[PDB]
């Protein structure tokens, strides 16, 4: 069964598209054929988003896969919710409960605030990139009212690439107006590494400082640059490489051709690429269940223009959303369960902390049992020579 | 000269449309005729925004007038900036410098922060609705880093109409 599906990959995200093709290798079947309509367009231009959206609406696809920007979170929720096409995304969680939104990145603030409750911080700086939204920024300020916090939030995303060198030296000096030692970063993996290299330039990676990286890719960043400086670096990892099911992927992942699968011939993988591979496992089990439902969803490809007034929905795509939210599969990100809105539940975030030996787990995050500390204890191998001032 | 123009008024904003018609009374002329294409649609649904937008693009209007939501600030800047149609809005200021955006509400943070500098406040609560954006919320936190402020910001826009009494 050839099933036309979406391919709205942002340009420059080909490692995700590489592991998407591994999902096309691993999870294709003769029971039904996945037919991607690959459109490598920029996710920022909502006009260009709308063009590849309505072309696949003119194609008559039964599901659409791709990322979404904050420039397109107002697009995809308004377009897929009206035309009743289920959309599968590995991007950031939405602000509101929108229908036809199946997300692969779970919530982070529950693991994030429990970590700050673990560290028991009261005054700490919080740099943030506005590009992934501001809901986590809204999340920390709601706890700042309750926990009497004195968090200093400063946006960093509007700083140009030419002068992200001198503004940052101005920035941490302004953090030394408060003499902060506790900075939780909220940036992209490149923008994380750029600012840490500026911390390297000024030397605030020394002992006395503490940093927390607020993403699921704590192992994705470069930890060797600041492993031996003195500051203690914490973070979250949803894709734990110690699993053999992950290790079976990695043993294939490094042996993948870089020229055929760009970004694949590596030792590790981004979590965004892993969730892209995890999403194909969900989509395969979906149409295996839609075959198990024996429900003919084969709407014709003549859905036509999305600018039909009124634009009629197609009711089989509503049932696709009903079965997608009932898909419960194990993947690289662990146990996957959904709500009635497409949000991931029963997931488990592994809190990883960089130590002298490397990144090491102190505990996993649970949705109902928030922080359960792992007693994997080598006692840090020492006592780190307690500083006695006089 | 009959000049086709836009009419994307949000529903329930008819006092604005009333004074729009007074502008049609006061500022119409025989030198050129304003031809409104009035589309009273909800500004939240960006799909419905796109329908009345491209219908006026199919109309061939020379300018488009109407409001924009924060659900459509990512729409109108992406659509009017690409199709190169000038857009006139009385809505809130944009976050970025976008072309073809003519705004009627000016900036507020320069008057706002100077007022707090007048009152010389250091710790003060700041309730905010997220529906007009968060740039002013970003504005006060940038001054909070400089002026050592202890501002408590709490969102209020997500509270339902049924229980906006006990919360």
């Amino acid at each position: 069964n050839s099933i036309q599906i979406g391919g709205l990959f942002p340009r420059g995200a080909d490692q995700e598209y590489s592991a998407f093709r591994v999902g096309m290798v691993q999870f294709s079947t003769s029971e039904f054929r996945l037919t991607p309509h690959i459109d490598n367009l920029e996710v920022a231009n909502s006009f260009a988003v709308t063009n590849a959206f309505c072309s696949q609406f003119s194609r008559g696809v039964y599901a659409i896969f791709g990322f979404y920007d904050k420039k397109s979170v107002n697009t995809i929720t308004s377009f897929c919710g009206t035309l009743h096409v289920s959309f599968i995304t590995p991007s950031f969680p939405t602000d509101g409960t929108h229908p036809f939104v199946i997300q692969m990145r779970p919530d982070l603030k529950g693991a994030l605030l429990s970590l700050i409750e673990y560290y028991q911080w009261d005054k700490f700086a919080y740099l943030y990139d506005s590009d992934r939204g501001l809901s986590t920024l809204q999340a920390v300020l709601d706890s700042a009212a309750e926990k009497k916090w004195q968090v200093t939030a400063i946006n960093v995303g509007n700083i140009n690439n030419d002068k992200k060198d001198e503004t940052y030296r101005s920035l941490f000096q302004d953090l030394e107006l408060k003499k902060e030692r506790r900075v939780i970063l909220d940036c992209e993996r490149d923008k994380v590494n750029d600012i840490v290299d500026q911390v390297i330039t000024i030397g605030k990676h020394v002992k006395g400082y503490h940093y927390i990286i607020a993403n699921l890719g704590f192992t994705d960043g470069d930890l060797l640059k600041i492993q031996f400086g003195g500051a203690e670096v914490s973070g979250f990892q949803i894709v734990d490489y110690d699993d053999s099911l992950v290790s079976k992927f990695i043993e294939r992942w490094s042996t993948l051709e870089e020229k055929e699968y760009p970004g694949a011939h590596t030792a590790t993988i981004k979590y965004t690429s892993a969730l892209t591979y995890d999403a194909v496992q969900v989509m395969t089990e979906a149409f295996r269940n839609l075959r198990k439902q024996r429900i003919e969803i084969s709407r014709r490809g003549n859905a036509g223009d999305c600018l039909a007034n009124p634009a009629v929905p197609w009711g089989q795509g509503v049932e696709i959303e009903r079965a997608l939210k009932q898909v419960q599969v194990e993947g690289l990100s662990g146990n996957i369960k959904f709500d009635q809105n497409g949000k991931r539940i029963n997931y488990t975030i592994n809190i990883m902390e960089l130590k002298t030996n490397g990144p090491r787990k102190i505990g996993y995050w649970s949705e109902v049992d928030k922080m359960v500390l792992t007693e994997d204890d080598t006692s840090g191998l020492e006592q780190k020579t307690v500083v006695v001032t006089t």
